[PDB]
């Protein structure tokens, strides 16, 4: 009878479709390569049927075979045109079906002949779906072929719109072929790009702090032994120092070093640096004079806020401002005119070394997530415990100041004696704070009735047994992505205590060495994306590039931690040590 040219690159030479056509006494030429007009595969052809053909047809060919080129495409067009349609059908959660349509000059733009709705069960694998569709369309072709040959079907134009996908759009998703529909949608919900409608962060920390001063001005801000400052008192003194600093020429993105012990003067100095416009570099003065000398050299800091006592540990490296000299304080107590943007530096901290750069928007995002998460109110009282050279300090000070809470400085007297500290808290009625895993585990041993919440993380947490009523939370995150990026409420004991779910405006991805996504439950190198990412390492652009990358598929900016982890079925993340 008639000679049929069958085009495919993926499909077998013995498809149900080919056998049916041969059953009807058609000679079926099978071709899997691109062809041109001169091709001997185009001699004496009545119908062209194409099924997963991986090449376009020159206009020359489609015109000569107009009205006689059929394509088998397993999607409910115009949904899911182009490559890997069955997959994108699941991922993009489009309607699912199979379509036989004429071949137009453009990809999958030909008028429809027949169309069928298909269904996938939550339990089917993505390879199950791929087959179930090819099954459905092959059977459909056999049912309606006769109707197609005799030309008795009225082609109808495809509905406007649709989705289109390209060959390489699945690269990022190569490891997901054997995933379940349920398991695949779960992964999307955990790792898919942010939903539309969100706006950049438009505030700096000292903006929001000055905001909070006017709401709770007479509330206690910071306490150190018997001395205390209200938000109003604290704000005005920082302003006086900030005026002085901006007079000395502090400007946005400038570095100002602070070398002091935990004290009211420290909080004033920190806020004064921000309000002036710059970012503060905390230097614990117990560091070896070697480290201190380096931190001041690497840092471009021209100003140093410090004591008469620690003055000499800098060896005249820079201009010094005595926080105890009343001449370092201006008469003006007004808030300074704002000159900062959220992309300006807020602080620079050193890892165990390199200068990590953090911007205001990084810090704002963390505090704005912290307040509502832990339901912090001005009734709360928190401790300044961590060294002021670690990002754990930023949590202690900043989160609670924007909640109107009261900060209590922790002297070395009870820094180590947790029995004595606990007595502090029970007397003063402390309700919340962060303790590193080491210190936190110890504190579980002391009796406590003050706390409402305690937070840990930084090293692996292994014990949960606590005496007090308070809830307990384990967190995770590197200094490079601003304090912590994930948070878990500990409800029951675990052999591996999970580190929780991501915070506001942050996303975490588990990737192959190839940087491809990994199914829920499969380990990989944990990657961070979102508001938390800092500016990088100071004076270390080549190394910054190493750790702050532009993903090859998505083009998003991500931080490579070098930690192993995996997602649990309920959405929480599980730490699995370093990558080695
Ligand atoms: N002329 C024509 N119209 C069609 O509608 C049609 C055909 N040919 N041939 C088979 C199928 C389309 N199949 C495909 C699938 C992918 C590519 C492809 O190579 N896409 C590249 C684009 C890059 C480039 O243009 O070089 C990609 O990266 O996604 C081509 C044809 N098809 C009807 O079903
Ligand atoms: N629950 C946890 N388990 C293991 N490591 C953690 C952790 N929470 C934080 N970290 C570690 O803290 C590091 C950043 O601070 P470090 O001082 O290096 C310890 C992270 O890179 C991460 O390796
Ligand atoms: C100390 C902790 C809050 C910090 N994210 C770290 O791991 O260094």
């Amino acid at each position: 009878m008639g000679r049929i040219l069958f085009l495919t690159t993926f499909m077998s030479k013995g498809n149900k479709v080919v056998r049916y056509l041969e059953s009807l006494h058609h000679e079926v030429v099978i071709c899997q390569e691109k062809v041109h007009a001169q091709s001997a595969n185009l001699q004496e052809i009545d119908w062209i049927v194409s099924y997963a053909y991986g090449y376009i047809l020159d206009k020359e060919i489609v015109s000569r075979f107009r009205g006689r080129i059929i394509n088998l495409h397993p999607s409910l067009l115009p949904w899911n045109k182009g490559r890997d349609p069955v997959f994108w059908s699941v991922w993009d959660e489009t309607p699912k079906g199979v379509t036989i349509h004429l071949i137009d000059e453009h990809v999958d733009t030909g008028d429809i002949l027949v169309q069928e709705e298909i269904a996938f069960a939550d339990e089917d694998t993505l390879l199950d779906c791929y087959n179930k569709a090819n099954q459905a369309i092959e059977e459909l072709f056999i049912r309606e072929w006769e109707n197609i040959v005799h030309g008795r079907i009225a082609p109808y134009r495809q509905t406007a719109g649709g989705t289109l996908h390209f060959k390489a759009d699945r690269d990022f998703y190569k490891n997901l072929n054997m995933t379940t529909v349920r398991e695949l949608l779960a992964l999307k919900r955990l790792c898919a790009e942010p939903k539309r409608g969100e706006k950049p962060i438009d505030k700096t920390f000292h903006q929001l702090f000055e905001q909070q001063v006017e709401m709770t001005p007479d509330h206690v801000a910071v306490v150190d032994r018997g001395q205390s400052l209200t938000y109003k008192q604290l704000n005005e003194r920082a302003n006086q120092l900030a005026h002085h600093l901006r007079g000395k020429g502090v400007k946005p993105d400038d570095q100002v070093a602070i070398m002091l012990d935990k004290s009211l003067d420290m909080i004033v100095s920190i806020l004064a640096v921000m309000k002036a416009g710059g970012a503060y570099v905390p230097i614990d003065p117990d560091y070896p004079g070697e480290r201190i000398a380096y931190m001041l050299a690497d840092s471009s800091a021209a100003i140093l806020l410090t004591n008469a006592l620690h003055e000499e540990k800098a060896n005249g490296a820079c201009d010094i401002i005595d926080v105890h000299d009343p001449d370092s304080y201006s008469e003006n107590t007004n808030n300074l005119p704002h000159v900062n943007r959220p992309d300006d530096l807020v602080y620079v901290m050193y890892t165990s070394a390199k200068g990590v750069m953090i911007e205001h928007h990084n810090l704002v995002n963390f505090c704005e997530w912290y307040r509502p998460y832990f339901g912090v109110t001005p009734a709360d009282k928190a401790l300044v415990y961590s060294s002021f050279s670690f990002d754990g300090s930023a949590l202690d000070i900043f989160t609670h100041l924007l909640a109107g809470a009261a900060l209590h400085i922790v002297p070395s007297e009870r820094k180590y004696d947790l029995d004595a500290l606990n007595d502090y808290c029970n007397q003063e009625g402390i309700t919340i704070s962060y303790l590193p895993t080491g210190a936190a585990e110890q504190f579980m041993q002391m009796d406590n009735q003050s706390f409402r919440v305690v937070i840990t993380g930084g090293d692996v947490l292994k014990k949960i047994e606590r005496n007090g009523t308070y809830k307990l939370y384990n967190g995770y995150g590197p200094t490079e992505c601003t304090i912590m990026v994930t948070m878990f409420e500990v409800d029951k004991p675990y052999a591996n205590i999970p580190i929780g779910k991501p915070i506001d405006r942050t996303r975490i991805l588990i990737l192959d060495e190839a940087l491809a996504l990994q199914p829920i439950g499969v380990a990989g190198e944990l990657f961070i994306v979102g508001e938390g990412l800092g500016r990088g390492y100071l004076n270390r652009p080549e190394l910054t590039a190493e750790k702050f990358i532009v993903h090859p598929q998505t083009g998003e900016r991500m931080y490579r931690t070098g930690d192993r982890a995996r997602f649990l079925p309920d959405g929480n993340i599980e730490f699995l040590g370093r990558l080695d």
